[PDB]
């Protein structure tokens, strides 16, 4: 076949950037199986890298967790945990992703708090975080104005 799975799996990895192997292996998987053993590769990468403070600001490390969060049925608990470990906390995408989960559940005040914390931390790229924050706010504001229109319409019906 193509058990390149074997080529990656042969971890007599002796270098100083272990995340590198996994990054390439994860990337290979989503490039060959666009939907895969993916979810158990991700769990393995993360466990292999469990407690490694040095990668807590690495976008390749955060990317593992964003991919897991997408598959996970409890991502909110996942982000809370990562935040307590200080994983991804200096990265804009960590906050964008966490806030989007709350926005999806219509908890706009929590999503906003997450953006604002990321901004106060000046998580990188800050301009991506600010842009996404403004887009989020605009979505909520627009949804509100349309909702209010539907309320006003029904309410006005009730008065006849
Ligand atoms: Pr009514
Ligand atoms: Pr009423």
């Amino acid at each position: 076949q193509q058990k390149r799975a074997f080529e990656y799996e042969i971890r007599f990895y002796t270098g100083n950037d272990p995340l590198d192997v996994w990054d390439r292996y994860i990337s290979w998987t989503e490039q060959n199986y666009p939907q895969s053993n993916m979810s158990t590769l991700l769990e393995r990468a993360v466990e292999a890298l469990q407690g490694e403070k040095r990668y807590y600001s690495d976008p390749r490390f955060l990317n593992l967790w964003l991919k897991l969060g997408r598959l996970c049925n409890e991502p909110l608990d996942m982000y809370s945990y990562l935040h307590n470990q200080g994983i991804g906390v200096s990265l804009a995408q960590f906050y964008i992703s966490w806030a989007e989960e709350y926005e999806a559940r219509e908890n706009f005040r929590k999503a906003d708090a997450i953006f604002q914390e990321g901004i106060q931390q000046k998580a990188e790229p800050l301009e991506r975080l600010q842009s996404q924050h403004r887009q989020f706010q605009a979505r909520v504001s627009r949804q509100t104005l349309l909702a209010l229109e539907k309320e006003e319409e029904e309410e006005v019906f009730e008065s006849s």
